């Protein structure tokens, strides 16, 4: 009982960033080409092994069509029981916020043809997982990742999140912690990301909210955060499936007032669906970062094929 | 509906090198081993969506035995859709050239066990394809590479190609032209390849000739282009299948008189079928380039085992 | 007829290495963490052809799950043909030492939780091999691999092994030579396992030593040797399956009198079996390397799922 499943995606987009200086326009960079959407192939199967107690695994690849990826269970694979208990996994994990809101419905590889710049602290990693089992919509979950693992500048992380759904409502919540971490170093940082909405059939409609707080080491620890916001709603007609999203992150905080600059950005959309796996895509976005005299802003168009086998 | 292909292909080779410098022999390359012809495994399927439209995708990839492959999609990997007004397809994909003529039908590593040296321009690239559907014998297609996925230093490329069978004749031609290009440059570079012959059953034969030309970025731009042909025939007794090719390479064209050297070489070969499937090769070459005086004589030996699943 | 195969495992695990330098303890470098136990997936075909003559081929990979591995058929893969006169393949292949014991039963990634260290010799390598036809019980197998695959400074090897079954009990020969060979030189290099013991179900037991035979390049060209054992049972209750291993390696033998020092290990685990496929197992191990007097010492306990399918 092993299952071959994937998904195949691509086509042409186009971009332009036009960047400002607190005067006028300073440098553009435009591009336009060919690119793959992100297809994976994965295998996936599992065994009764008797009183409802099932075992599970899986490994999942990124199969880009240009050829640029390489590797095996690049993406989420795992093994692990799944019972009336609920359904425990260890492996390489998608992250419990990764799971909590379909921040980014669209398929692009720009950053400006899906609400991408809200989804940049979803991860995978090497943890463990319980996974809860619905009562009256109610599941939850968790999981840990141990220092080791994380590695030799990096604390272990926890996650949680609990999932609400009542017929058309749903709400979802995800957060995490770590207690030490480094770039190229911050330290008890955590986000919470909480997102409600309506999604019954021919409506979907939704906004969530994530906050990320850090400790900056400094020589003067500053404490710092920074708030997003995200909304985005479709509506399917026939065949045809309009969406559009929005998305603002306020100005970061730092040691106390609010230094950093905020960057909006919108997308509009549509996918006309050949069938229940093979649907086909188009895309437009819009995105000005920094603030209004010395910005940045960019656009971009994105059209696509994708196949679910 | 979705096929699990592949092709499984090894054997033993070796080869000699021996190099001549307007006097006497200079230098001797003797090497001997196992080497894995070119295996490859890649799933593809298809997906009825009525009034013969179909959507198709694939993902490929080298499976060399000896471990030396990694990555997924190495090879022709594609999404389209096909159908009555033809098929269509963006990915990275075969080179119309590349269809165009067998040139090459060895399994071979070793590039004195096949014809490979007038098949070195054939090549794979992201990009888009129109395949024409067949009316009379005539079929036809085209691609086009845009800028950015070429690169910084290269510019967009045309493939287009044309093909003609009448029962046993056939003919087909592909060409390509690019307006950039460079090596660690050249400009404005075509290539033009026709092949004809004769394939029904019990009975292959063909050549075909292959034009180049580039215009160099000199300080003298001197246009140079360079022609070769090729001819191979073999014919099927009962289950042993004998075959040979010959090629020639003409002296290349520089500024004006042809300055470089031109290298021939011939193959002689058999394949044994114990399954439409499996079969079982055997081959022999020789090849000797540039000029009679100084020259450059390589042979070699090279038997294979084919499972194509 | 294609098959798709595999095995998926991983789980927690834990170590401690603590070393002694003559007088008192100097160093200690613990770690725990998840480890994947070394996960394959794999594809294998075989076709009729009559008359008994069947063709054979595969291709496999390692798959971690953490995402570690990359590339194809960096395991056992090949192309043969199998038949009443024995099975002869070519490809990347485990080398006939490798076949010999199950030195190691174990599932772990660390080297304290499986006999690990007398299995360091087995290899996987490109080569030709013939596996014999079993009559009464006994079978054979020899297998060769060239210079050049080996490569500049490493000489053809040669491998041979035998097998004998009478029920319960076997016995089994590996052996291996090298003319040279090379580490950033070793010359006539040899490897002889012996294997026997009992295993019929609800009984395994079995012992093996393994001698070592090289010849030093060092201006006193010193022989030099170095021999190991290994024990290991297990029987099995109901679902339940305890098993123990030991292993010593009795100090090296250099230009004369033994030099080297020699390392002890033991390791103690179970596994309980959910199905034929699903296991799931727990280890503890403890090793001891080089002098009483100023040794190295670690420890270190496995846990983990396994799923073939």
């Amino acid at each position: 009982d092993v299952t071959l499943y994937g998904t195949i995606k691509a086509g042409v987009e186009t971009s332009r960033s036009v960047f400002h200086q607190n005067g006028q326009v300073t440098e553009v960079t435009t591009a336009t080409g060919i690119v793959d959407l992100g297809s994976k192939i994965g295998f996936k199967g599992q065994e009764d092994l008797g009183n409802g107690l099932k075992a599970i695994w899986q490994v999942e690849q990124k199969a880009s069509i240009a050829g640029t990826d390489s590797g095996w269970g690049n993406r989420q694979s795992f093994i692990g029981l799944k019972g009336g208990f609920g359904k425990l996994r260890v492996g390489r994990l998608n992250s419990v916020l990764k799971d909590t809101g379909d921040i980014n419905p669209w398929d692009s590889k720009s950053d400006y043809l899906g609400v991408n710049k809200i989804a940049e602290p979803e991860a995978r990693l090497i943890s463990v997982r319980y996974d809860s089992p619905e009562f009256a919509g109610l599941s939850g979950s968790v999981q840990y990742a141990l220092n080791d693992n994380a590695g030799r500048h990096n604390s272990e992380s926890y996650h949680a999140g609990f999932n609400y759904k009542n017929g058309g409502f749903f709400v979802q919540y995800g957060g995490a912690y770590k207690r030490h971490h480094q770039v190229q170093n911050i330290e008890k940082y955590q986000i919470h990301r909480l997102v409600s909405g309506y999604d019954n059939d021919a409506l979907y409609a939704s906004v969530a909210v994530q906050q990320q707080d850090a400790k900056l080491t400094d020589a003067s620890n500053s404490h710092n955060s920074q708030t997003e916001v995200a909304a985005t709603l479709a509506y399917r007609f026939g065949n045809v499936t309009p969406r559009v999203s929005y998305a603002h992150g306020f100005k970061g905080l730092v040691d106390d007032a609010d230094i950093g600059n905020e960057y909006d950005q919108v997308v509009v959309g549509a996918e006309y669906d050949f069938s229940k796996r093979t649907s086909a895509l188009v895309s437009a976005g819009w995105l000005q970062e920094g603030k209004g005299e010395n910005k940045f802003v960019a656009t971009a168009g994105g059209v696509g094929l994708r196949h679910k086998f």
